[PDB]
């Protein structure tokens, strides 16, 4: 009946309204640390972080889980300042995502089980801040690291009953391998959330994941290159689809019957060091309402194309607090 | 007329016996801070160092350059408290090594060249300590962004003064493209140690480095699994020459007339996350006297084999002091 977060453990109802994917800072490990200056400063990149969920709690955003891992170069005493300046609840994630280093990528199965226990069970680094999610990513077929990632994932979840989130290249259909690799080490679907699945229209590979229990992430709404053709990098980066057609899934899934499975976000950042110089302006055009996005464009949009606000609540409150609640079954 | 350490500016003569491709700990950014019971416990890697440190010192050795980058997890202050207590003075390095994250491996050559500049002319984090030596690596031909990396440590050692030292895959021949990028850059041989190449037996390798200007690091001399024939992960990394062989480059370079361009170091380590589990303890059965292995055994080796003690001293102390001193030629 508690949630781990930045600040300590809260109650299920004081989660309120959760964005279940998104990053204070997309970096490297030790990144921050060594190159500080990259993002003007750690001061500035507070400031702007502060500033955003302001904004967002002032939509009605009352937790973020950040899905940044150890490579995403987590920072959680960064997301503890933020947290407690915002007055907005984070939760935060141990795993392993798509550029783990070297002392990660030769470690067993048991090894990396030990690690996220850790994390979840004593604390992150020094500072007894416990994890609330694990995180985990493929991009196609696994490699065989990323096989063993998902494996200690499964094994971590089913010792203290924190979920799963992951990343996908959701139109390689990288959750069916994810799935058979989870349900071969006995996890429970209502324990994972299939990420980035809102990068693909594909909905016999989103209905055979629902199908079976599985949360389906649809993560990044307002990820678009629409208007910026120009652009390779951030075309790359963020698709050619419309920020409406990314919406109009949660609309899809709905009517198919999964309202309960369904998981909304942003997956914004304030900092973005792993990918082009300068990414973090670009992707701040486009949206300029940040992790606000969802509640004050997704929701009014999903509301005039017939979506109860309900059903909306339901979706943003009652689901978050359901997964991350932590359970062995769901 | 200083070289910086991890407790400060020292002066060449206090430089003394000096080892010039050393680690503390060979791991990856961010990790000991976060999984540091793969050591053991901090505490017991420090104590491991600071015993080795120790015997080295009895033996004769008064600095190491720990070669350690961003992205071996340099550590600078367990380099700090480990130098404190042994009485050994502890050169650090910046620059790149052959695991750099993506937010490294998106920077331009100017970026780059911020990035190694901060750590020699500002400091390592927030720690003010500043870098004595930049290191790089290919394996092989060098990837685009190793090609950077080159040219930004060949940039930042024309402003500062501070050489540069390399791995290499030596029977590759990499060299001869690592030196190609430095002089197409304007940096002088004179700076530029490349180092891994006690792993060749190839003089017409080894001599078109040294002719040109090139300081040869063999840098290496006890790794061998001579002995380890059924272990696969040892005999790949450290190789099925003897450290005999090894050594024997040494005279072989002396008696070319490169006497004064030799370099020599155990390329040793105390704690070791970036490979196989287990690997240091394989390594520490294979060469008990760590670092103290170049006094202890490659110098009594060497004189009996006609080697005068003038040289020698002059390739461990003289030698080593011309390279770390800061200039544009040297
Ligand atoms: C919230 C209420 C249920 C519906 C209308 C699906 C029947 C969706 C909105
Ligand atoms: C130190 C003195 C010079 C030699 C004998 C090379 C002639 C090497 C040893
Ligand atoms: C830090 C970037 O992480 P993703 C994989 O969610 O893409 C923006
Ligand atoms: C940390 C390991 O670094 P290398 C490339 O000198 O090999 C032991
Ligand atoms: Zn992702
Ligand atoms: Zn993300
Ligand atoms: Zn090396
Ligand atoms: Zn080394």
């Amino acid at each position: 009946d508690r949630i781990n977060t930045v600040r300590g453990p809260i109650t299920i109802s004081e989660a309120g309204f959760t964005l279940t994917h998104e990053h204070i800072c997309g970096s490297s490990a030790g990144f921050l640390r060594a190159w500080p200056e990259f993002f003007g400063s750690r001061a500035a990149l507070v400031e702007k972080a502060v500033r955003g969920l302001r904004r967002a709690r002032a939509a009605g955003v009352r937790t973020i889980v950040d899905v940044s891992t150890f490579d995403i170069g987590r920072d959680v005493s960064l997301l503890a300042e933020v947290s407690r300046a915002a007055d907005v609840h984070i939760v935060a994630a141990t795993g392993l995502w798509e550029d783990p280093p070297l002392s990660m990528r030769l470690r067993s199965v048991e090894e990396l089980t030990q690690f996220f226990l850790r994390e979840i069970q004593y604390g992150i680094e020094d500072t007894g801040i416990r994890a609330g999610i694990i995180k985990v990513a493929t991009n196609g077929k696994a490699t065989p690291f990323q096989e063993l990632v998902l494996r200690a994932a499964a094994r971590a979840s089913l010792a203290t009953g924190v979920p799963v989130t992951t990343h996908t290249a959701a139109s390689q259909r990288d959750g069916e391998q994810q799935a058979a690799i989870f349900e071969s080490e006995g996890l429970s679907p209502s324990r994972v959330c299939i990420g980035h699945s809102d990068d693909t229209d594909d909905l016999s590979y989103l209905t055979a994941l629902a199908a079976r229990g599985y949360l389906i992430g649809l993560d990044g709404i307002p990820h678009s290159a629409i208007g910026l053709e120009d652009n390779a990098s951030a075309s790359a980066l963020l698709g050619n689809r419309s920020w409406q057609t990314r919406a109009l899934l949660i609309k899809a899934l709905i009517d198919q019957g999964y309202m309960k499975q369904i998981l909304v976000s942003n997956d914004w950042l304030f900092g973005f060091s792993s990918y082009v110089t300068n990414i973090m302006d670009v992707m701040d055009s486009v949206n300029p309402d940040g992790m606000a996005f969802i509640p004050l464009r997704v929701i009014p949009f999903l509301r005039e194309k017939g979506v109860s606000q309900e059903t909306l609540a339901g979706i943003t409150v009652t689901n978050p607090a359901r997964f991350l609640s932590p359970t062995l079954r769901a």
